[PDB]
């Protein structure tokens, strides 16, 4: 009853259901918005209830197991990507930590494609690798038979349990082709009678502009940090997908400790009120100063945003999977980092830091700090050159953004 | 170099502002986001500066340590959305709107007001306020310059005009009073008398993106920050916006009484404020929407008391020089009364019944038993309340989600 | 059954209530505290809830939906700390105050105050509500029940005596004003002018713990629970406590000013008031030793207005009849007047140079150029505030380590 | 000079260091109190800055806090002084803590020596998961024997490199103790034999850092839950670790790396008590000595009394009086009428509440065998003293007679 997903037939709109959906007011004294437990300590109505509790936590009796402000968030953010189940940890990477813990043995294999966020790369090939886990890179994440090529790779080494991919990736917005990695797994599926369980890291796009769900992927995961927070405010994590998958990363959430709490509990349920409205908003701002930037007066600059990506691959897939582009993308300045430097500290309205998806547009150079603990040859393979600006645009208005970029062009 | 105002000279949008006006990252380590001071207590570094410090707040010597530092970054904002010298924050709205009248009135003082005002500030005048010797003089027609005047005059003959108080659009009908010929006639007024009434707007229904009263020469403008600016119906605050010298007098009582904000909140409004265009401007959409499907819908026939609605010449005169958008809340009439009323309202399911307004969430009233049920059956008919009227006010939702419920409503109430 | 004052027959302590009182946590889920509603919007479950609820609030039916969930528990925690039958609270020591004094003055109205009074309170009296035509008439006395019934004498000559204000002990000198005095000379008076009136305690020196107005029949307390009862320099808040009737006048003023204490700051107050009485203790232990060392200490003979050393026997009386303790809070004098205060307090490395009093950290000011630096020069001269005056109020650093403060601004002034 | 730990050559007592110590406010406009950052996003100065911000990172270029979150840095520096350690990181919980010590030392094929009993979640992430990722475990049969902490450390090395040494002492919920000096001394012989020393690990939840410092006996690096104790008020989750500069570097690199930092705002609350953390602690210490010398007398029926002030032997108390200045608030009791009499006490009491947590302000009490540790296996429960009678109670801040009379309630009621 308080989880109605449609009216009168027609399916509400998520910027509707952010408002109500999974909270009953009446339950919490006619209070409008749910309040915050700010505890983890609940006490039992009796021992009985105590062993009775317990005996179901274990599974030793076949089934008050969540707190309330973590279930409204899961709630919520399920419904807005799709998804059947939800769980929310203290961070982007605590909750990819999870995943990991949770399937990968010793022994197993990875599929991931490339590239992937730093911490990510840092727990696949730092410490996971050294617990005996393998990984393969997909060649090319927009060729199905490079994606199958590196399953197979995988599969002779050991079990592939898991198919990572990260999409679109940082800074360049290159695609995976999600449509072709699940045929590609269907495939794998019908030759080794298993199927790796695929996971897309969807912090860019997700959960208004891409649904990996949607496409057979098994399990999504956020950085909450980022857009569905927005404010650059509170560290979160989230996982979604289906609900036996999602059970047991909950399990290795209690295990290791790694719940949101819930003071950051309730700032994301307030976030999540706006995430509609500011998703479309910073990417309809992000869109225009891209445009922009393709054609300013000033200097000839390579503009990696989604819509101003001409191949008819990239297109096929980005119509297929995407309903916008978001709001980070880079551009490429001719020169290299002294060029970028004097442009970025020109700049009055971005401001420099790693971070993407606040209220504020943010932006800095990847070749000297995201991306600085890479050689410079693996750098330039992967696209990231002394040259590169990324910027993640926030709620300022677009003709104050692109002032900001007229004036930075001229004081270089 | 924090309270930069254009770029290459034309001045910056106010949602741009939001994000950074009076703050410098780099005198808190660089954090993005003010931190918050959750203290009121700050030493001094010698006693001889703390002797300093009192010396100055004072004024036993001439002279920011005398602005919680969380304060400060949500009243430059503000008074930078409405267009205002200097603004000043407090508890809630009723604390603003007593601060002002703290500040201000004296006994034997007189006030002009518009009429209908928050039962709230109605309730300070008429009690409380009339009970320490305040008189008050209700203008008959907020949209008749010929009226306010007369009002002035009806004051003026029982003591000094101290405040001409008005609340425009109105509750719930949206009525309108006319900024530009109060201006006037407070103009002809000193003219006549050779003092000026200071002229204050509750301007919590539009403002402070929709209406700048300081535009018009409105010396204060006042605010339920619990309302729009806040806007996730969770924090509870007040401000008041204006001229610099006014607005200091509203500081000194906030202090006098207690009556400041805390930082908590202060926190929570600076992160509200980040959103507080694109949030009132979305709802104003929707509702233009809604109201415009509500005047034509196939079930019945309403009176829809939306601004763009609302047909008569000289509302629309007014309503175009001063307001830049309808706001959010508006009201409609079924026919019928207070029994139809229910059956629709306990018909929807998109709109919380509640007596708040702007909100993230869409919010429903039937103001003839809740908000003005305590009021004589003359205080409903001169602020137009009658038993068929409800109230929405219009959240984040979308329209679509919106119409439905409410076509709905008529449907299983019909 | 949440609302349980007693086990076995027998009251239960202050700090065993602190921890359970009006609050059933199985009526929230099983949480053992109190969830924090930050919201003061509160839906009706159909339209006539709605007209029920409005049917309520004005009077058309008769009678917890008319306050709201942490202020409540808030309230009756604070009442049960003070012994008092009712309590509201509001955003701030000042606008518990000012609630207080918009209750119940009217022009022409008279008070008779204590002195000397907390510097916000003094200019509310003299400034604003003395321009709304309030008169103030000062006990000379507080020790002298013959003063006391003076100071109402000469505020009845000009008008009706609506308050008899007092704050005891008084900030800084720990001047008292006899309680049991105060009650026996409104009685006749009252006697005399066929009507009553009302007693205020500003109770925020000793309140709640160290003394409770109530039990001598004063009609109401006003604190800053600021200061001790949130105790961490965090948070601000005010509360009245007193006679049912009484706190029922002051909640409406309260609505109607908009003075709502912020349910975060109540959330820190419930979570505050689980230390109030372990805090007030050990705060009341340490300013005990240091106001003795000061007493003896090797380096200056200095007078100490703390209640322990202050020996006049009318003092003790008083003292031993309404306290049970004697407070972190109180003053000694230097010799070398404004001056040599100013480099002691400058000396010091633990003590923080502050106005506030009550906090965990300890804090030192100087009365003359801060606090009281806004009263007359004769009034405050009167009441004792003198130049060389210095107020500390300890926290909870050890002994050893504020004495060792002292010691050494003695030594580096 | 904010982090001054004498005062004219004395050193300050912590509970005086608790409300300064880290922190200038002079740093912070005067603010008595550090104010919270809300936020992880720190802005450089600079496109150079934020190149020389990682050179220093990566480890690129050597550190000349930027790399600390301002209000973590001060829960740091300040549990790090209370238990006598080098350095301290702060997680999101005790257990995200505990599993960031095993994250940064164990790998495949590693073997830990343990005591037991352990915290049920510890038991977990050892004989689950570690173990399913190749890690084996050896328990130390008598805490008190140096003999059996040897033979325990030989057995393990039979079975591959042993990476850690890990206790919990007191244990949970008996008080068996380990006697540090005597682990030291015996990880000593141990190093002498193998040429490599385990890294030991104590577990300082139920008498820490106030009662017990695993530094000042050779232990390596100190665990706690600060979600009990050190918080004090059942309201924020966190967890410690302390000790030895270069080890808290390797787990702080974890912490980063699986993501699982404190959040502002309960860092925030965890400086907030700490300022009480001396105060509460030795109190409910008080209460729980009276407590528990009322229990091991009482008129209803006699029950073993597991306080470390009431176990008698010669061996515990040597060990006790060595390494603890204090015995916590956390003991049990064992009736004798098993689970079903357990289980009538426990329902009959009023004022302690039934939940598994410990070290709050409200005392609490639950039965371990159907709760705490009902995951560990009976045959492993049993041996380790956790048997179907025990009663475990957690004392907070409640005024000893109160919990003296609900205990006599509860005795007569079965």
């Amino acid at each position: 009853s308080y989880h109605k997903k449609d009216i009168e037939g027609r399916p509400l709109h998520p910027e509707t259901q952010m408002m109500s959906y999974g909270f009953d007011p009446f339950l919490s004294e006619g209070a409008v918005k749910p309040p915050v437990f700010l505890t983890s300590t609940f006490a039992f109505r009796s021992a009985e209830d105590g062993a009775d509790f317990f005996d179901i936590v274990s599974g030793r009796k076949p089934l008050r197991f969540n707190h309330p402000n973590l279930e409204i968030v899961e709630d919520r953010l399920a419904l807005l990507d799709g998804s059947e189940a939800a769980v929310v940890t203290s961070s982007g990477m605590s909750a990819i930590s999870a995943i990991f813990l949770a399937f990968l043995r010793p022994g197993d294999q990875l599929v991931q494609s490339v590239p992937l966020y730093g911490g990510t790369e840092t727990l696949i090939a730092k410490y996971f690798r050294e617990w005996g886990v393998g990984a393969h890179s997909i060649d090319n994440g927009l060729s199905p038979q490079a994606i199958g090529a590196a399953l197979e790779a995988a599969a002779q080494q050991g079990p592939v349990r898991l198919c990572y991919v990260e999409t679109p990736a940082n800074p360049t917005n290159a695609l995976i082709d999600l449509d072709g990695m699940r045929r590609e797994l269907d495939a794998f599926e019908a030759r080794h009678g298993y199927r790796p369980i695929s996971v897309c890291d969807n912090t860019l796009l997700g959960p208004i502009f891409q649904k990996p769900s949607e496409h057979g992927v098994d399990m999504s995961v956020y950085s909450l940090t980022k857009y569905v927070g927005g404010h650059s405010d509170l560290v979160g994590g989230g996982v979604t997908g289906r609900r036996d998958l999602v059970a047991k990363v909950r399990a290795v959430r209690s295990a290791f400790g790694s719940q949101l709490d819930p003071h950051s509990s309730w700032m994301l349920i307030r976030s999540m009120e706006t995430v509609v409205l500011r998703m479309k908003q910073a990417a309809r701002t992000a869109s225009a100063v891209a445009k922009w930037l393709a054609t300013n007066p000033h200097q000839k600059v390579d503009v990696y945003h989604p819509e101003l990506i001409v191949d008819d691959a990239y297109q096929a897939v980005y119509k297929r999977q995407c309903t916008g582009a978001g709001s980070t993308f880079a551009f490429v300045l001719n020169g290299g980092r002294a060029e970028a430097f004097r442009f970025i500290n020109a700049l009055h309205l971005f401001k420099s830091a790693v971070s993407l998806g606040g209220t504020e547009s943010l932006i800095c150079h990847p070749a000297s700090t995201t991306h600085s603990g890479v050689p410079e040859a693996a750098r330039k393979a992967a696209g990231v050159s002394e040259g590169l600006i990324r910027v993640s645009i926030g709620l300022e208005h677009e003709e104050d953004l692109i002032a900001d970029l007229d004036h930075a062009f001229r004081r270089s």
